[PDB]
């Protein structure tokens, strides 16, 4: 299973990954002044890392199936797509386009929204060429997609 971390940036289980380079999600970062969920039509922006937004604190976007967003979270989440939760699937017709992702396989992904709600990834280069959807989350905690 792919591991969780907490804001301390410490592994809750298994042992600790690097992000891919290329990811929107650079670490070490702080996070969880609070949890904050927002919608997708209020999705945060890089300006408000330090000043947060109306909203409240900003470390950046989170995302969960559901689909369930936040600017800011506070409990355990994955910084590397959990692949084992995902399955093989089509193209969908997105919504948004909300980063790059470090899969639990060490590769890099375009992750983004489905108009059905569905969190997808591409895969960004190489023989890899694949799509997959997010359809379990047997630990409900998100993966950290951007980091402001
Ligand atoms: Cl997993």
């Amino acid at each position: 299973m792919e591991p969780l971390y907490d804001k301390n940036g410490a592994v809750l289980f298994g042992e600790p990954s690097d992000t891919h380079p290329q990811s929107t999600l650079k670490l070490p970062h702080p996070r969880g002044e609070k949890e904050v969920i927002v919608g997708i039509r209020d999705l945060p922006r890089k300006g408000d890392c330090r000043t947060g937004n109306r909203l409240g604190p900003v470390s950046g976007l989170f995302v969960k199936p559901g689909p369930v967003f936040y600017q800011d979270y506070s409990g355990p989440v994955y910084h590397r797509a959990p692949l084992e939760q995902f399955k093989q699937a089509p193209m969908c017709e997105v919504t948004k386009r909300i980063g790059r992702v470090t899969g639990s396989d060490g590769n890099l992904y375009h992750m983004y929204v489905c108009t059905d709600g569905c969190i997808l990834v591409k895969t960004a280069k190489r023989e890899g060429q694949d799509v997959l959807k997010w359809v379990y989350n047997v630990l409900d905690s998100p993966i950290w997609v951007t980091s402001c």
